[PDB]
């Protein structure tokens, strides 16, 4: 320099841009220039830093500690930042077919491109000087177990201490992950809240964020995460769905893998047999009931690999490797019962932060479904901070409330779960929440036919199609998507993993549920197990395998409407065929793989012969 002005070392309140890759200083250096941070806080992963930073938000009134259990704290947002904005998320490549078919209605349901232009525009508007006045922290993480082949690096700059917090939770973060990255490659991961300071606008709730100008984008060509306006979980939390889903999707593609929306569960029978399973559910139908179930089937164990996200690639043996890229759960509270989740209340009962739900007079947490008595006297605040009621009309914590806690918590966490060649799946679960039509359990007929299953998932919200569960979630053209998927079928040794598709939801003629779910789904999952195992328990039907007559073992469950739960009504399902074929011509049109449209014209063909 000529001047003082590019050379950021002065202002680094902890480490040294000297001690940082290459690589790393100019991506911190550069953007330190653009937002033009008061301090750069250079993180290093200790429990020191974590309790100080958590000391301090809580000095300043944006966290309060939770004083009933062990190291616990609760965030309470601005009401205009409560979760993911996905028409303001967008994706940016050169082509917009790369990154979404061309819908032949115009209006894509598939993700959202932006075009360079468009997003330089966007980037100059929000950007420039955006952190004056703030600490710019500079996250070093790592996406998996530290040394596992399957982890990928990133680094995220961020002016929110509330995202540093976090993200020491969701993934493995510090020292360890710079010295381990050297000289390598890793994400880009910029976030702001967009609040310089002095404050233009008024700070609610001591949650800062910037609603109007939120933006949330992906330049997988760059390898670059850049966010902005908010600060809530995966809009900020830049590991998770921006990286780990979304960048990692396109990753996949290029490199031979896939990155998805997947629980990863390992489950032991009364033989001690063990078998793990991926299952991809919307975010709504019981995801992280089934990744940590507690199984009422006697001699039987299920174990959690993880509850969101799955990395899996092909070994050189064919077996199907996962990890999970994640370091903790980031679950959504209300809904989490011990009867729900007996283990997911274990879990967050200490170093656990909370956003958005409820707080009881004696400092523990509170939301819809907690189904846990308060003693009388007991007084509970809402999300809203303000005083609440059992009979008010609003709910006292935010519907998309969550809980964010240390994975290794998990009183039955896999022994496996952070083994750096990961875990062999054996089967992979597809499902939604469909009222009527969709029997309990089914199993595809092929690898083919599984990709459809997965292609055609539709969950009752107005019943969506959610492909995959990936709907708000690929990094490029669902179609591609589809096409690789297929390809995995064409490699030598690859032992491709059974298909299921499963409904927990299927209801009566009056409102009823037909299936008592939670622990009893384990039932169904020794199914699973067999079928892997090759036992003929299966029926053939139009839409798959289905369970035998007695196959399913339902001791103790009283009187199961067996023929209502795995009924299969010709007229349901030549509308359910019809709505599939209207929905991927729209959205998926040209680049519908060919084996796709043969799976559709088969099953349209096997339903008009019964
Ligand atoms: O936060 C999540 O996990 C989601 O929205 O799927
Ligand atoms: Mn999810
Ligand atoms: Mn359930
Ligand atoms: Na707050």
């Amino acid at each position: 320099q000529l001047h003082n002005g590019l050379d950021f070392s002065a202002k680094v309140i902890q480490g040294s841009l000297d001690s940082l890759p290459q690589e790393v200083r100019k991506f911190v250096e550069g953007n330190a220039q653009l937002c033009q941070p008061e301090y750069i806080h250079i993180c290093d992963g200790s429990e020191e830093e974590y309790g100080r930073l958590l000391a301090h938000m809580q000095e300043e009134g944006v966290i309060r500690k939770l004083k009933k259990y062990d190291n616990c704290w609760l965030a309470l947002t601005d009401p205009r930042d409560v979760a993911r904005i996905e028409s303001k998320t967008v994706i940016i490549t050169q082509e917009q077919r790369d990154t979404v078919p061309i819908p032949k209605s115009g209006q894509s349901q598939l993700g959202r491109w932006m075009s360079e232009e468009d997003f330089e525009k966007a980037f100059n508007a929000r950007f420039p000087g955006c952190m004056k006045g703030r600490t710019m922290y500079v996250i070093p993480f790592s996406m998996g177990p530290l040394g596992s082949p399957l982890a990928k690096i990133g680094i995220e700059l961020t002016d929110s201490p509330y995202v540093v917090a976090s993200m020491r939770i969701m993934t493995r973060m510090g020292t360890s992950v710079l010295e381990a990255l050297g000289d390598g490659e890793f994400i880009k991961c910029l976030h702001s809240v967009g609040c310089p300071l002095p404050l233009k606008k008024p700070l609610v709730n001591n949650w800062a964020c910037n609603p109007e100008l939120t933006l949330i984008a992906h330049l997988p060509d760059r390898r670059e995460i850049i966010s902005f306006g908010s600060g809530y979980g995966g809009n900020s939390l830049l590991g998770k769905k921006c990286f780990a889903l979304r960048i990692a999707s396109r990753l996949a593609k290029e490199e031979g893998w896939l990155a998805e929306h997947m629980l990863i569960l390992g489950i032991t029978n009364p033989e001690g047999k063990k078998k793990y399973l991926a299952a991809a559910f919307p975010s709504a139908c019981g995801k992280t009931n089934l990744a940590m179930m507690n199984p009422t089937l006697p001699g039987w164990k299920v174990e959690c690999v993880g509850d969101d996200i799955a990395w899996m690639k092909f070994d050189a043996q064919g077996n199907l490797r996962a990890i999970n890229p994640e370091n903790g759960f980031f679950g959504v509270a209300p809904g989490t019962s011990v009867k729900t989740n007996p283990n997911a209340i274990k879990t967050i009962q200490k170093n656990t932060i909370f956003t958005n739900v409820a707080e009881t007079s004696d400092g523990g947490v509170y939301w819809e479904g907690i189904d846990e008595p308060l003693a009388p006297g007991v007084t509970i605040t809402s999300w809203k901070n303000k005083e609440w009621r059992p009979q008010d009309e609003e709910p006292c914590a935010h519907p998309n409330s969550r809980f964010c806690t240390p994975a290794s918590q998990c009183p039955i966490i896999d022994p496996a779960w952070e083994s750096p060649e990961g875990v062999p799946i054996e089967g992979i679960i597809f499902g939604g929440r469909r009222p009527a039509g969709v029997p309990l359990v089914y199993e595809a007929l092929s690898w083919q036919h599984g990709v459809f299953v997965g292609a055609a998932m539709r969950s009752e919200a107005v019943i969506m199609h959610d492909p995959f569960a990936m709907r708000p979630f690929f990094g490029y053209n669902f179609g591609k998507y589809l096409a690789h998927w297929l390809s995995m079928a064409h490699r030598p040794a690859a032992k491709l993993p059974k298909i299921f598709h499963v409904n927990w939801f299927r209801k009566d003629k009056n409102g009823k549920f037909l299936w008592p779910g939670f622990g009893e789904n384990s039932r169904v999952l020794e199914w699973m197990f067999g079928r892997i195992e090759g036992e003929d328990s299966a029926k053939l039907t139009p839409i798959g395998y289905v369970p035998k007559e007695d196959a399913l073992n339902l001791k103790g469950l009283g009187d199961v409407n067996v023929e209502e739960l795995f009924g299969i009504s010709k007229e349901f399902w030549e509308k359910e065929v019809e709505e599939i074929d209207k929905y991927l011509e729209d959205q998926v049109n040209a680049d519908l793989p060919y084996e796709i449209e043969r799976e559709l014209r088969a099953l349209k063909q096997r339903i008009s012969q019964m």
